[PDB]
Formats: structure tokens, sequence, C-alpha cells
């Protein structure tokens, strides 16, 4: 796998970021993790869902460098969205929500799984820790 470089636009939830990627705007999904949201009639703004969209946002703004990761698999969803591993100045957004008990792991798609190990014990973790949703 390698890290790409991108530019942050707009974050706009839990788990998607807008970013400027190969000069175009993107909404990207962060892969493998499931944050309350914000968003969706269907569930509505659910508990923790502020505070998961904050964190991702106060991390992704206050970085230096945005890259991307994309796995072996297919690398956008049907809603057009990229499907990827974020970093934040070489920090994995996405295990760092995890780690924090502000993500559960996802139902995982082969080969989409490269980093599903590393956020099982991050996860496995925030529960022990008894953080957030894991409260």
């Amino acid at each position: 796998l390698h890290k790409e470089p991108a530019t942050l636009i707009k974050a706009i939830d839990g788990d998607c970021v807008k970013l400027m990627y190969k000069g175009q705007p993107m909404t990207f999904r962060l892969l493998l993790v499931d944050t309350p949201e914000t968003k969706h009639p269907k569930k509505g703004v659910e508990k923790y869902g502020p505070e998961a969209s904050a964190f991702t946002k106060k991390m992704v703004e206050n970085a230096k460098k945005i890259e991307v990761e994309f796995d072996k698999g297919q690398r956008t969803d049907k809603y057009g969205r990229g499907l990827a591993y974020i970093y934040a100045d070489g920090k994995m957004v996405n295990e760092a929500l995890v780690r924090q008990g502000l993500a559960k792991v996802a139902y995982v798609y082969k080969p989409n799984n490269t980093h599903e190990q590393h956020l099982r014990k991050s996860e496995a973790q925030a529960k022990k820790e008894k953080l957030n949703i894991w409260s």
C-alpha cells in the first residue's frame, strides 16, 4: 500500500471527509470504521455523533499534512465515495477514532481489510478502558 497527498476541503461527519485528491474534490468514507452519525433521519444525531464528528474534524483541520491510503480492493463505494485510510501528520484517523472509543470496527469486506487486525486491537483496548461508546 502507499500513501498519497491530499488537501482538506471540509470535514463532514465522523466517518466522512471531503478532500482535494489528484486535483479533484472528493468525498472519502473512512475504511473499516463505523462512527455514530450526526447524519441520517434513519437514526438522526446519535449518541457520541457530535463527539466523533468534532474529533475527526479537529484532527484533520489541525494537520500539517493529510495523506490518503487506498486498500487493495475497490477504491470507491456505490455512492461515489473514496474508500481509504486517512492520515493526519502520520497518524491514522481511522485508528484514532477507534482507539478513543468513538468508532467500532465495521463489517469487513475483503480484500479491503489490510489494517483490520490493527484496528481490532485498538478497539479491544478502548473497550477494556471503557472509553466513550464503551462507557
